[PDB]
């Protein structure tokens, strides 16, 4: 569910 601080946000599985 982490989603980075740019963009586009990158998305993570947690």
């Amino acid at each position: 569910g982490r989603a980075t601080k740019s963009i586009p946000p990158i998305a993570f599985p947690d």
